[PDB]
């Protein structure tokens, strides 16, 4: 029993982290086979960053301008190229610690683990969700760019995020590992802003099931609601619509607890209209929306990874 | 910016996790040099566990009764012994992945990372605090015993916890790596209960400083209080006393924010007496007490580990 915000074990990713230095800029790179991936704004300097032309900037660079450190071992860069907002540095050594991996792009509402890194050295690991507005509520300081987000499926690491920047509200934006940003953000200095967010309804329901599985039942009731009537309430409280596919995804958790999905919707409705009355759910006084149904099943059942 | 419950990168510990099977019981072991450490209740069976005599049970065992799996490689047990509530299985192979390590015992109020494991395979990593009542609010299922808790200091892993059991309120108890329980718990079936807990005051103050550093200031005020007058309020709300040493430990965070410790105590006082009025701090609607001052400085400043 118990329910924690849980990340994947980070060892497979730690072995891929390197330090990339170009000019005055040092950030992190991801070393897989004989390529190091990193944010392309590494080729920028403090007056380049206002409105740079990266193609112009890159043709001016040399392989030897890129300093790559794998711990205390220097990797010779033998080629470079740009792919969207990432740089691909070809090195003369394949990473002997390369795990089985995939480059995947995730959906808003899905979760992943972040290995925060500085100077190519892992600092910490934590769990994030991709918000509906394509930002993530991370924890990142100067020098964290190139840190990556990932999921692990048995022995395969699915990389889904590389960190690029902080927005003015303190949330974070970045790209998939093909260099394509999540959301309408650019790797430049403009007045970029997040844009309105919503609460991930299916995740809140999954967490309520996590609570029931763990013995928190005070919010349960005998009432039910229809999907349409629930979604009218969701609209009003800035929750995203619940679809029939969400209902279907919640089926297993429904069956394990014996609480019909629409019955849990009725409970959520009352929580939204009444609040919590000084009470808590799984140690929170807010409705938590950064656990997916998968996250709940994995934790409340015990899936491992080799 | 941002503030997350952050664990240490788990790779150094993943390389030490093995599977230990004796009879019908399978749990996790920690493999360091040529010793595998695991909970001694592995030698128990489903009628042994009511009130066992472990010395009697252990002299009845043979080296070959202990099945140790390091991934898909079997480790030959060449000796065994009991140390308090842990078993030490000597194996004929030293773990080539042994990190630099220490066995440390932590204080209530301190934090650590947990690498939850099943069948010798890491499942997830999360951050825990040792509660004032010596329990931890973990996330553990059947088969998780022998999972360990740890901190990392540059390149050295300080192991501080091995998981042994779940208490009836769903919280968890275990031992240090010398096999000595945290708190008044035993590895038997009795009617053990946690016992009353309190809130870790110095940690709540550290988190309030984390909030200020991150731009949450609505709870700040022009009032101050004395240490004695604050502690009268702490008493009433089941918070542990704040000492002068706590004040001193908060000095750096005080200096970075320009908010005197006793001024932040005055803010905490009003939060305790008034509540939060529908407002949040660092994404929480409760006063959070599982971040130490060290945790705050590490995250809001960017310390790494090699
Ligand atoms: C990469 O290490 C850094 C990560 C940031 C720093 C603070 N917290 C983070 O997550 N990225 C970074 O600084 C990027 C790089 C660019 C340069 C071209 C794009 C700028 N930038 C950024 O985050 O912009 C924030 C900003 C807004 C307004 C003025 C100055 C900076
Ligand atoms: C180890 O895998 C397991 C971890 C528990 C299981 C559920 N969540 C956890 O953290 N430990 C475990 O089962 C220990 C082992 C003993 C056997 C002698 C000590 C029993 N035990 C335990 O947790 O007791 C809980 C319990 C209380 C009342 C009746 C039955 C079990």
């Amino acid at each position: 029993s118990g329910f924690r915000k849980m990340a994947f074990p980070s060892g497979k990713v730690e072995g891929c982290m390197v330090q990339v230095t170009c000019g005055t800029t040092t950030l992190n790179g991801l070393w897989l086979d004989d390529v190091v991936y990193c944010p392309r704004h590494v080729i920028c300097t403090s007056e380049d960053m206002l409105n740079p032309n990266y193609e112009d900037l890159l043709i001016r660079k040399s392989n030897h301008n890129f300093l790559v450190q794998a711990g205390n071992v220097q990797l010779r860069v033998i080629g470079h190229s740009m792919q969207n907002c990432v740089l691909k540095l070809k090195v003369d050594t394949a990473n002997p610690k390369t795990p089985k991996y995939k480059f995947v792009r995730i959906q808003p509402g899905q979760t992943f683990s972040v290995l925060a890194c500085y100077n190519g050295s892992p600092s910490g690991v934590y769990q994030c969700a991709m918000r509906p507005n394509f930002t993530i509520k991370g924890s990142f300081l100067n020098g964290s760019c190139g840190s990556v987000g990932f999921n692990i499926d048995y022995d395969c690491v699915s990389f889904c995020y590389m960190h690029h920047m902080e927005l003015p509200t303190g949330v974070h934006a970045g790209t998939d590992l093909e260099g394509n940003f999540y959301g309408p953000f650019v790797d430049r200095q403009t007045a970029q802003a997040a844009g309105t967010d919503t609460t991930i309804t299916v995740n809140v329901l999954a967490w309520l099931y996590a609570a029931v599985i763990n013995g928190d039942r005070w919010f349960l009731n005998r009432f039910t609601t229809t999907l349409n009537d629930f979604n009218l309430v969701a609209m009003k409280y800035n929750y995203e619509p619940l679809t029939q596919d969400h209902v279907d995804i919640l089926g297993p958790l429904s069956a394990q607890t014996g609480i019909a999905v629409l019955d849990m919707c009725a409970s959520l409705k009352e929580l939204l209209q009444n609040g919590m009355n000084g009470r808590t759910i799984l140690g929170s006084a807010l409705l938590e929306d950064e656990f997916t149904p998968f996250d709940v099943v994995r934790q409340c059942s015990g899936v491992t990874f080799q």
